[PDB]
């Protein structure tokens, strides 16, 4: 792979992102989110694929927390394909129960650059 740290980072960022929709729709039909080859019941998979960007496996690759109360956070850590110096850093996109999203990134390797944030994701 020859892609930019940054531009992982930020593609990375944007896989997680994308799955915000779908957890929209579980709130909205009063469903747990999950990301899971195996839904149980009622719960609502939120249909990511995988990406090459991150550890674990298919589904897996998304950790879900859903507190029943209106708040969300979708966790990815980066690997795989990943740069070195970016691998373990961890995504976090949450949202509060005002339906406001926000994105953090942490637990960052030592070799983490500054600019490998995007500004809609800072480094905490």
């Amino acid at each position: 792979i020859s892609e930019f740290a940054r531009t992982q980072v930020t593609r990375a960022v944007s896989e997680v992102s994308a799955l915000k929709t779908a957890a929209e729709s579980a709130i909205l039909e009063g469903k747990e989110i999950v990301s899971s080859a195996t839904p149980k019941d009622t719960q609502y998979d939120i249909g990511f694929t995988e990406s090459t960007l991150l550890d674990g496996s298919g589904k897996s690759q998304i950790q879900v927390t859903d507190n029943k109360d209106g708040t969300v956070e979708l966790v990815a850590t980066l690997g795989k394909s990943s740069g070195s110096a970016i691998k373990g850093a961890v995504i976090t996109v949450s949202r509060k129960n005002d339906g406001v999203w926000n994105c953090k990134i942490t637990k960052t390797p030592t070799a983490w650059k500054p600019n490998y944030a995007p500004a809609n994701c800072p480094k905490s």
